[PDB]
Formats: structure tokens, sequence, C-alpha cells
């Protein structure tokens, strides 16, 4: 029987912070895409190192006091310590090696070791809400080269991507919300079909003339489509550059940071898989590698024939590059390219749960957000939408990108919803670990920094320490693994709005600080956004020079 | 006019735990090897990253509130968050770099355009306390040496070291502390002159038949004797070999660290140091790591004729290796053969200074110590020994390792003899990075653990999350930089015991804490001495299995 989040009222732990983060555990098991592995998304991120660490943690989270702190290393609950009711309920650190041993290699040995497992974003974190969590990302990229190259609008136009995972599923519909013809191409039939049957998706075939057919009518008549396309990416994109097919805009988000787990080769039927991991899992590699190679050489000819093509944040131009693609790094990735001036103002992917179960939860919040950020046109699209077409996946949950003081703002406001009985139960809110001052990866997030700082990784260090020092209830730092293995290192946050008026400070306090050094980061990097947002906020950016 | 600690009683903060800061700040730059430079030790371990960064630094903790934090960045000062008077006054998280960035070409590149700077262990977060910081731990290595091989005396036997730095500066005396003839060579007569004239070294020579013949006065009467000979190691050491001349035990304390800054290649004067470096870098490494080859040849020769050799945390034989020694390894770490059984009860390097600048302080701690902790004669020892022999360095400090428990026994008396008016002024309690949970370093601290959790970096970041939440001053998290890069990632922590009320509780849980995840730390590593430890301290150790 699959685990499920508990619903409704009754408490199994002493109290809502606990209860909150124990749900939040496991929803993402709830929403995972192999919760029999423990994997939330992303190939191997888990949610915990194993069955044995999982079921410690359930027990020790039913028993834990509001004044204990509860230490996880790597997926694995290790002790549980004396801290004070306002510092966090847990910290947590998963799957940091020191550098010169930060590689795949000995990622794969020390997970087959017992050692360590890979935590993804917000897997180990149990951050993780479904594949909204990063649907209006996504769709911000589709917006901002709709600006950029289109006259604002994505009606007639065709994205061609791939991969339907837990994060790639957004893609279809982030595209139709963006009025955009959208083909998707992902090689197992099973993915296809739960998109299809969660309305992620709309259509669905296993014809490559079928999908242009559908894709031709709809960018001629200016309609949205999405299409499944049954397929390996490495054999479809190719065969649209043979066509001369041109999508206007291409981008990729399979699994392409592990070869072992993720991308499956040209050749292999998703069936063969484990079978090919067991036996020779260094030729699986190989093959992998070779594909991503083809399709980026396929996106690069896609570039030289007018599309916007961009990277999607999945180290395929990595990969691509290490096996042969040398000027794979020519291909824009979505943070520089797109997203950065967001970033700059600590907008970023912020997130909260309904743990009561109710969608009637989300949707009070939803209505909250529409009256109390009216002159936010941005904002207020996005929930209009959201609300509409994004389906419930596990607890009920809302992606709402907002910056500096609005995440605290809407917050507060929730809380004191909750304390009012305006909504059935607590709050859960959280964000991605692609935010402002949390996240370190010289390919992704940080790629091309003004002052050359793509590799300090200081800042999600010092985000994950300041949002301890700022009562948070659960803080937690991330390093990449498998092929993420040393590119990255992140930080995350989860808080609770229990309707406490205690809980009103540690809100308040941690929200202000998580947003406020993710401006200062981009403000210390030279970002005018930055400055500017720091001089409309009133941040506390020291002067030295 | 050089920077010196304030002494006496009169705040320029507006606290004393912001006060206690600035001056251990002060003292850093007081006790330190090139204040000009703001290196505090170590070749280029830096207090801040430039002159710009110490004043703001300086500024800012004049005028913080005590519910305020400071997020200090590789050394430069970025803002001021509002927190609470339980959470950190400061956080800094210092030379960070994600894994495949962690060189040191990339370090010297990122220094040189401004981006970062290396913080040492103890420098960059002030905690250096003077040679004396180190001189306790070099004692136990070679007390340990003596019970493991020489029948638990090391009268009459020659200990052959070098470097007469900052932490090098301390082997004299701990070996003559020990009873040894400890023969240290260093390069520069500066150096040389400097130990002598502070008493940690007894005579000085510039032949080394001199120094061979006092070593051999002394070890024949049994007498201790330390001689500093000027001369560089890879001449010396190789010479040795040629005279058939075998120490008892060899060492190193040079900086091997860094092939620019640190180690002087033979043949090279000190005086043109900076001349190769602006000129010729690149072949200055390369002579400096040819030379650290040889006498890492000489070190495994004299190992090969019954030396006790090893290592002494300087990267020295991973140089070596680099630079063709392939067996450096060989030779012994002192973490794994001497002082682990320590650390796996997080007994380590604690340490206290007194703000108010008064020796007395020290000594009625010193006093204290030898009342309270009369049952453990390691300590009682240590304390009688470092009362009569070490000398003031700065403000006056006191290094005295102590494990889970004891620190926070010691902590609350100081306090309330603060409290009490026992003691004149504040004091401030810290220790090196070199210690249970806050260190990682698969050639140092956690070389060849039992479980082969080596590379596993994830505990100094808990340590730092859990010291957060648990109410310390100052918590800091450093990776390594220069030929540390992509070696190393620790975990720093102060506390002030300024004789509040409020401050037991801070003290009480942080010292609890920073020992009790460092004993779960060798304890879920298999170590039996933390398993014990656990039982007889109530560590809530949880099981999963
Ligand atoms: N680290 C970041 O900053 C960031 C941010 C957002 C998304 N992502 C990345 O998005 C990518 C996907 O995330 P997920 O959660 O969707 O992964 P997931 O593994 O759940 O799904 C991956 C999908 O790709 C399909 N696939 C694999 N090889 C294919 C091929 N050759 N052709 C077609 N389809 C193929 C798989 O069948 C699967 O459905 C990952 O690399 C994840 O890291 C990363
Ligand atoms: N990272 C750890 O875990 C740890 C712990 C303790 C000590 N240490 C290391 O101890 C080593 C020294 O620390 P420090 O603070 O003394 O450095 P320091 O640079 O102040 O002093 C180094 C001494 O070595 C001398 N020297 C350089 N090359 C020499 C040569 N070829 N022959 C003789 N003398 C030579 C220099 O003149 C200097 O006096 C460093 O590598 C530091 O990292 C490291
Ligand atoms: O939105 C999430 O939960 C995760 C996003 C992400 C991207 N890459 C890894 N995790
Ligand atoms: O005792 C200190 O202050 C520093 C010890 C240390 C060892 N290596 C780097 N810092």
């Amino acid at each position: 029987e699959r685990i499920t989040a508990a619903r409704g009222l009754e408490l199994r732990c002493k109290g809502w912070r606990q209860e909150a983060l124990l749900r939040m555990l496991e929803n993402v098991l709830e929403n995972g895409e192999n919760q029999k592995e423990l994997i939330v998304y992303a190939a191997l991120a888990k949610a915990a190192r194993n069955w044995p660490s999982y079921h410690a943690i359930v027990r020790t989270l039913k028993e834990l006091e509001e004044d204990e702190t509860l230490v996880i290393q790597s997926g694995k609950p290790i002790g549980i310590f004396k801290t004070h009711r306002f510092a966090p309920l847990i910290v947590m650190a998963n799957c940091n090696l020191v550098g010169r041993w930060a590689t795949s290699e000995n990622f794969y040995r020390l997970q087959e070791k017992g050692l360590l497992i890979w935590g993804g974003l917000t897997a180990a974190a149990w951050q993780y809400i479904g594949s909204q969590g990063v649907i209006q990302g996504t769709y911000e990229i589709f917006q901002s080269i709709a600006r950029l190259h289109f006259n604002g609008s994505l009606a007639g136009k065709f994205i061609l991507t791939a991969g339907l995972g837990g994060m790639g599923g957004a893609q279809p519909l982030a595209g139709t919300l963006a009025g955009a013809a959208i083909l998707c191409v992902e090689v197992s039939e099973d993915r296809v079909d739960r998109r299809l049957q969660t309305n992620y998706l709309q259509r669905k075939t296993r014809s490559l003339d079928e999908a242009l057919l559908w894709i031709e009518e709809a960018v001629d008549n200016l309609h949205p489509v999405s299409v499944g396309l049954t397929g390996n990416a490495s054999d479809i994109y190719p065969e649209l550059v043979r066509r001369g097919i041109t999508p206007d805009i291409v981008t990729d988000q399979t699994s392409a940071h592990d070869l072992v787990y993720g991308y499956v080769p040209s050749g292999y039927r998703v069936e063969e898989l484990e079978e090919a991991r067991a036996n020779d899992p260094e030729q699986l590699q190989r093959d992998a590698g070779a594909s991503i190679a083809v399709e980026v050489e396929a996106m690069l000819e896609l570039k030289k024939r007018g599309a916007i093509v961009f990277d999607n944040g999945n180290n395929i131009r990595s990969q691509a590059k290490e096996y042969g693609v040398q000027n794979a790094f020519d291909i824009d990735i979505f943070t520089e390219a797109f997203l950065r001036p967001l970033f700059a103002r600590a907008i970023g992917p912020f997130r909260w749960v309904a743990l009561s179960g109710e969608l009637s939860d989300i949707h009070a919040i939803d209505e909250f957000i529409l009256e109390a950020f009216s002159d936010n046109e941005v904002i207020a699209n996005w929930i209009r939408l959201a609300r509409e077409h994004v389906p419930v996946e596990g607890l009920p949950a809302r992606i709402g990108w907002f910056g500096h003081g609005d995440r605290t703002k809407l917050a507060l406001a929730v809380n004191q919803m909750v304390r009012e009985g305006k909504l059935q139960g607590p709050i859960a809110f959280s964000r991605d670990h692609l935010d402002a001052a949390s996240m370190t990866h010289p390919n992704i997030m940080t790629e091309r920094m003004k002052d050359g700082s793509d590799a300090i990784a200081d800042w999600p260090l010092l985000n994950a320490m300041l949002n301890c020092s700022s009562m948070a209830d659960l803080v937690t730092i991330h390093s990449g693994g498998g092929g993420y293995a040393g590119y990255m290192t992140s930080a995350g946050v989860t808080l609770v709005a229990d309707g406490s008026t205690e809980s009103d400070i540690r809100l308040e306090t941690t929200l202000n600080n998580d947003t406020g050094l993710g401006v200062l980061r981009y403000a210390d990097a030279g970002y005018e956004e930055s400055a500017d947002e720091v001089r409309l906020k009133d941040i506390r950016w020291i002067k030295t020079n």
C-alpha cells in the first residue's frame, strides 16, 4: 500500500510544527516518482537514506518536543539535541563531499556502501510539492522568451522539449498556459500516460508525423496544444534536423544529470535498464553520454537555424561537452538568460502546502493573494491560471513566485488566517533551492555571474546558518550527487504557519532574511536590480569601499 | 603602529558579547605572523578579506545590537540582519567553492580577483590564540607516541621536525614538556629568533654539527632540549639520512600546504620569495613541490631505519605524492594514528581568552580546573605545565583539551565566576576546528575512518547549523584554500561568557551540542569509544537497524 500524507486534524506528533514536517515527508513520497525506492524525483533524489532511516525519522518526529532538534545526515537520523523552541526542529545536510572527492564515481561507490543518498534539492528536505513546484518557473522562462523574441506571445510558436518526469511533466502545462504548441518527447509510455491522466498533457501519440501534424494545426491557428510523443530525444531531435523542421524554442528536461539512473540511451528499452545497470553500468553510461551528445548536437543545429535554444537546468550541456560537444556551452542557460533579473530581487519559487489536506485552504489563500497583491499583475495572472489549471497532487499546494517582503507579507497573513480559523489547518511554507542566496552551481544558477563569483558556495552555507539563526522549522544544506557531484551546493528552509503568535515572529524573521540575503548576494555581485531592491526595501547592505 | 586588542573594561561596542568578538579579531591580528597583510598563520590564513573589509567589520561590531546578525562572506562583511538575542551575532562562511572548482589554481585566481580569502581554520573566525592553540595537541601526539613505542617517556628520545611559524613554533615547547630532545629546522632566522625570545625555543644555531652535538648530550643524559637550526628541511633531512642519523621521531610542520606562499624550496633565500612569486610563481611551485618530495623521501628512509614518522597535518604527504613520492601515504597521519581515540569522545582543543587582558583571569581558571577536575590527571598535568611554561601571547589565553560535558562544566563555572566578580572581565570560549564533528579532511582529520566515510562533509555543516540553533555567538564554515583547496571543510564556534544568566543557557546548549554531535559522528562510524561515551553521557543516539 502506497504511503500517503495524513489528512485532517488529528495530531500524531506532540505539536503541529512536528506534524507538519512528518506530513511533508509523507507528501514527497506520495508525490514521488518511485516511492518504493524512496525516490521523489530526478531519477535518484531520495527522501531518506533507506527504509530503516525513514521509519526512525517517523518515530523520532512523533516524539520530538518543540525545544529539540533532530539531526539528519544524508537522509539518516543521527541524534536528538536540546536547543530551544525558536530553533529549527530539524537541521540536515545531505550528500556533501569535500571537493576533490565530489565525483560521480565516488558518489555511486559511497551510495553503494550505504553512506549517503543524493537528496535532490527538495527531496531529502521533504519540500517537493509535485510537478507544480517547477511549473511557474518554466512558464516564466517561456514568457521571458516570448518578451525577448516573440513580441510578448508564444501563440503560434512551437516549443520542443523532452522528459515528462517529476519536473519535466510540468512543461506541457507551462507551454499551453503560455499559449504555445509544445511537443514533449518521453521514452516511457507510462510517464506519457500519467501526464495525460493528470491533465498536465493534452494529447499523446507514438507517431512523430501525427505529433507534427497536431503541432502544425495549432501553430497555424495560434491555438495552444501539448503533445506527448513516445520516443527517445536522441532519436527525435536529429530527425527534426533531418526534416529541416526548426521549432521556435528548444530545450530538454530529461534526467541528463545521471547516466546510470537517468538518461536512456538511443536503442535501449526502459525495460532493460535495470538489467543493464546490474551487468554493465559502465557501458550504459557511455551509451547515455553518447546519446546526450547527439541530442545536443541537434540542439546546436536547431539554434543555428534560428531556434531559441536553452538548457533547462539538467547539466545536459556539461554532459554533452564531456562526450565531445566542444561548443555545448554556446547554448544558453535559463538562469543567466531569462530568470536572473528575478533572482536579483530574490523573487523566487515560494510555495505552500495545506497540511489539513483541504483544497479549500489553498483556494482561500489564492483569493487572498488576488486581493492583497492586486497591483502585482504577474502574481495575479499566475494565481488565476494555477487555480484554474493545476490539479491537486498529494496534499493541496501552490507555487507562487514572490520577492523580498512579499513572502513575509503572505506568510504573516496566512498565519493569521490559520489563527482566525479562516483556514482549516496549518500551512507549510517552503521553496525550491533555485533561489537567490541558496544555490551555487556554475552551470545552472550561478553561470556567468557579473563579478565572476560563479563557484563561490559561501552563500548557501550562509543562507542555512542565517535561517537557523532566524527561527526556521527545518534547514538543509545539499550538494550534488550523481552527475551533479562537484557542481552544486544549495540550502533550503521550511516554515510552519501553525497560527500561533510566536510563529509570527519566526515567519517574519526567517522570510525577511531568506530573501534579504538573496538580494544582497546579487547586490554584492554588482547587479543594479539588487541595488535598487536594497534601497526600495531598506536592506542593510554594508558598504566597504 | 601594530594592531593590538583593547585591554580593560571600557566598552567600545553596545555590549560585551559584541566587544568580545571585536577583541578576538584584534587579538588574532596582534598574534598574527604578518598582521600587515591580515595574515594570522599558515602562510596565507587571513583574518579578513582586505583592509576595507576589516574597517567595515570593526565599524559594524561597534554598532551591532544583541538581536542582530552580521553576515561575513570569505572575510567581507555583507549585511546586518534582524534575528534574536539567542542567535549568533556573526555567521560567516569562508573560502567555500563547489567541488569541481575547489582547486588551488581556482583559489589563487579568485583571491587575485578580490573574491575570496583563505580563512585558515581559526584565522577568519578570529579564534586563534597564538602558538598555544596547538601546543597541547602536539604534546598529546608526542605523549601518545611515547606510550606506544617508548614505555611512556620521551626522555632520551630525539624528535626531528621543521617549521617554527604560528603553529610550528609550538613544537619545541611541546617537545621539551614531554622530556624530548627536539631539533626544529627553520629557514628564517627571524622566526628562529622570535621563538628564542618568547621562550618557546631554548637554543639556536646555524650549524647542524653543533645542533646534533647538543641533541646528543641531551639524549645521553635523558635531559630535554630544544634546538632551532637555521636551514631548509629539504637539505637537512636528506643530510641526516646521509650521515646515518635516525631520530626516534620525525615529522614536519612547515607550510607544505601552499607552494606559492608557504614551503621554501631548496636553494631559495627567504629574501627573494616575493620576487619569485611576482615573476615566476609557476617555477616556484614546481621547485617547492620537488623539495617537499626530497624531504618526504628522507622521511620515508628514516621510517625504514626505525623512526616513528608522521604527518603533522600540513598535506605534506599529499604534496609529496603529487611530485612523485608514490608511497608517501605509507607515513602515518597524526589523527588516525595517535589522537582519534580522543576525538571519538569529542575530547578536543577547547580554549578560552581573558578579554579583560588580565593574566590573573587565566590563572584563576587554571586554579579552578585543578580543583574541579582533579580526578582527570591528564588535564591536571597539562594545566600545571601550561601555567608554568606557556608565555602570554596577545590576550592571556589557555588551551585545554576537554570532552563532552566537561567543556560545559568549565564554561558554566567560568561564567558564574565572571558574574560573581571572581574574574575581572568576560571570557571567550572557542576551539580549533580540529574537533570531532567539525572537520572533514580525508588526509588529516578523517583519513581512514572505520566506515570509510572519510570524504563526508555533512558533519561540519551539521555542526555549524546545530551551533547556530544552540545560541552560539559566532559560527563559521570554512573550506580549504591554497593547496588545501578541495581537501577540507570545517566549522568553528565562539561563545562569550559575559556573566549573565542568559549566557548560562547559551553556553550549556552550544557546548553540549558541539561535543554531543562530535561523539555521535564517531559513534556513527562504528567507534567503540564513542558508543561507550554515548552510554556514559546519555547522548540521544538514534538507532535505525
Ligand atoms: N538542479 C537544478 O537546478 C534543476 C532545476 C529544475 C530541474 N532540474 C532537473 O530536471 C531534470 C529532470 O527532473 P525530473 O524530476 O523530471 O527527472 P525524472 O527522472 O523524474 O524524469 C526524467 C524523464 O526523462 C525521461 N527520459 C530519460 N531519458 C530520455 C530520453 N533519452 N528521451 C526521452 N525521455 C527520456 C525519463 O523517462 C523520465 O520520465 C533533472 O536533471 C533535474 O535535476 C534541475
Ligand atoms: N589543517 C590542519 O588540520 C592543520 C592543523 C595544524 C597545523 N596545520 C598546518 O601546520 C602547518 C604550519 O602552520 P604555521 O601556522 O606554522 O605556518 P607558518 O607559515 O606560520 O610557518 C611555516 C614555517 O615554515 C618555515 N618554512 C617554510 N619552508 C621551509 C623549509 N623548506 N624548511 C624549513 N622551514 C620552512 C617558514 O619559514 C615558517 O616559519 C600549515 O600547513 C598549517 O595548515 C594544519
Ligand atoms: O521544485 C522542486 O521541488 C524541485 C526543483 C528542483 C530542480 N532540480 C532539482 N529540484
Ligand atoms: O589552533 C589554531 O588556532 C589553529 C589550528 C590550525 C591548524 N591548521 C589550521 N589551523
